[PDB]
């Protein structure tokens, strides 16, 4: 069933047919004429090159045959260059968390999937750069406040209840020069959002099932990199503990981002918005935060008004929304995060007011396991605030962050900190943010604390606000110990691991995150195996996980059972 379709930059006509290789299409625009039906296919030629140009779909497929957008031929990635064309008008129809979040105005997208459902798009290379001769703002300044917003995939759910089945495929999404401050337009690189529908009573709540992100790399996207299921609905989430009932009627169900890399992204890399149990894995960013700074961060976003979301006159100060975490989730229920790795998420000392690889933010049952990071500019792990609950950081490993790792900023109830191998670099003195206040509790469990530098490392104060708990632990070269009844205490010279400190400074060659899920497997990450008799051995404690995640295995997939070894390797 379904018709395919053809479009050359090169040999195309827009008076053909478009319905064979001999007779295709010229331009998008074509295919942004057409109803798309069960089974049609949209194939764009190798080689092709789509200028000032844009795919707005129109129709659904159905579960059995879905609308395939795909590539014909052989060369590059066919390019859809939307240079700030591609213009749509956003409206959530009523304003967001904070009332000062833009909800409504004109969009530039280079592909907007709104209510098309069942439908997969792969192979292409897209771009939505400020920097052409015909592109509508000319030379406005990339930071002015009301820069138009820009999308590589806009998403949108509105007007047909739950939109089923939208799978986004090794897409190569690069410059994409969006409005650097507002975080909830559809604006940056790939952006999903949920708006009120017209007539909720007629076509039913909106919202996703089934949202699939995979095998794509972004390269200099702002602001946000990869987000989905920011949603009208967000009022239907402000108790601390989200009930599977909201979730399923409002949430965002079946999401999964996995096996995307992610380079030079303005503000946060990956980020899942009231979402019921997603998956996060085998995901690469590098260099996150590009633009939260002082210098490209540089002016106010106007104040709005709370009903008409028309600015009011008023300004903000320059900080507002001036923060950025790498690969994180807001009010998700039970958001499992695995396999991935976060380097560099930049800016923390230079106005960043976060910059943490891992961000546990407002949301419930959030699960960080076997994931690693490297240099970034703010503490390992976030527990932010009071609805930030039932939260596991467990078998991660961290290395050579610009802060000690841990950040409890005001976070409540269970949290378990357990089986992580933590190298903190020489001369940072502490196990906290630095600003933060680390006023939040934590159940701190069989952690490997290695302090790195060649004099015992002090640490002032192991227990802020009298709420840390401490059991089964290991601290490596530092002159003081928490009240830990059952602390490994170890002096430099005395190895724990094969070569600790010898995780990857680098994203692989090949982009993709390095796997460490069969442990027949060698890894760059290695030098954190346990050494023969290493004081770790056998020195932990059996771990209750009161959020209800059964211990499984370790970071390099080893089967736990009985007394564990201390840190991220049994
Ligand atoms: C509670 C809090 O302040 N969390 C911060 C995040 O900010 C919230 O982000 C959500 C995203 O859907 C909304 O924009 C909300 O209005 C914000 O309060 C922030 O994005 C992350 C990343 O830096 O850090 C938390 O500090």
């Amino acid at each position: 069933q379904g018709t395919t379709y053809y479009v050359s930059s090169s040999k195309g006509d827009d008076s053909n047919d478009g319905t064979s290789e001999s007779k295709p299409f010229k331009t998008l625009e074509k295919i942004n004429k057409l109803t798309l039906k069960p089974g049609d296919q949209v194939l764009l030629e190798k080689g092709s090159v789509f200028n000032d140009q844009y795919l707005h779909l129109k129709g659904s497929g159905s579960a059995e045959a879905p609308i395939k957008v795909s590539t014909y031929g052989e060369g590059n990635r066919p390019q859809i260059l939307t240079n700030g064309q591609g213009l749509w008008e956003l409206n959530y129809g009523k304003h967001l968390d904070n009332t000062n979040h833009k909800w409504h105005g004109t969009v530039s997208s280079s592909i907007l999937l709104k209510d098309v459902e069942y439908i997969e798009i792969e192979g292409l290379e897209i771009t939505n750069d400020r920097g052409t001769k015909n592109d509508p703002e000319g030379d406005k300044a990339y930071n002015d406040a009301d820069c138009m917003d820009r999308t590589g995939v806009a998403g949108v759910a509105k007007d047909k209840g739950t939109l089923d089945h939208i799978v986004l495929d090794d897409l190569y999404i690069h410059d994409v020069d969006g409005n650097v401050y507002n975080k909830h337009m559809t604006n940056g690189g790939i952006y999903f959002i949920v708006e009120k529908p017209t007539d909720e009573n007629k076509t039913g709540i909106a919202k996703y099932d089934d949202v699939q992100i995979k095998n794509c790399q972004l390269d200099t996207v702002n602001r946000w990199g990869i987000a989905v299921g920011y949603t009208y609905n967000w009022d239907k989430f402000q108790t601390a503990e989200l009930s599977d009932e909201v979730m399923e009627k409002y949430g965002a169900t079946n999401v999964v981002i996995e096996n995307n890399y992610l380079n030079n992204v303005g503000g946060d890399a990956i980020t899942t918005m009231y979402a019921d149990e997603p998956l996060i894995q085998y995901n690469v960013s590098e260099n996150s935060s590009k633009q939260i700074n002082k210098t490209d961060y540089s002016k106010p976003q106007p104040v709005l008004d709370k009903v008409t979301g028309e600015p009011t006159g008023q300004y903000q100060g320059v900080g507002a929304g001036r923060v950025a975490a790498g690969i994180w989730p807001w009010k998700c229920k039970n958001a499992v995060f695995q396999y991935n790795e976060c380097f560099r998420t930049l800016n923390a000392s230079n106005g960043n007011g976060d910059g943490q690889p891992w961000d546990a933010d407002y949301g419930d049952g959030t699960n960080y396991q076997y994931n690693y990071s490297h240099g970034n500019t703010a503490s390992t792990i976030m527990f932010c605030g009071y609805q930030s609950v039932n939260n596991t950081f467990r078998y991660n490993i961290s290395q050579n962050e610009d802060m000690g790792p841990l950040d409890p900023a005001g976070n409540a109830g269970n949290t378990q900190v357990y089986n992580n191998t933590f190298y903190i670099k020489e001369g940072l003195n502490n196990i906290w943010h630095t600003s933060h206040g680390n006023a939040g509790p934590i159940n701190l469990e069989n952690n490997i604390f290695y302090f790195a530098g060649e004099t015992p490392a002090t640490v002032e104060n192991w227990n802020p606000n009298g709420n840390k708990t401490y059991s089964n632990n290991l601290f490596y070269n530092v002159s003081t110990y928490p009240e830990d009844a059952n602390a490994v205490k170890v002096d430099a010279g005395t190895k724990v691991t094969e070569n600790a400190g010898s995780g990857p400074s680098t994203v692989a060659d090949d982009k993709q995150a390095r796997r460490h899920e069969d442990p027949s497997a060698e890894t760059v990450f290695d030098g954190y195996k346990l050494v023969q008799n290493s004081p770790a051995i056998n020195a932990g404690k059996i771990i209750v996980d009161n959020n209800g995640y059964k211990v499984e295995k370790d970071f390099f997939g080893n089967k736990v059972s009985g007394i564990p070894d201390i840190g991220a390797h049994e």
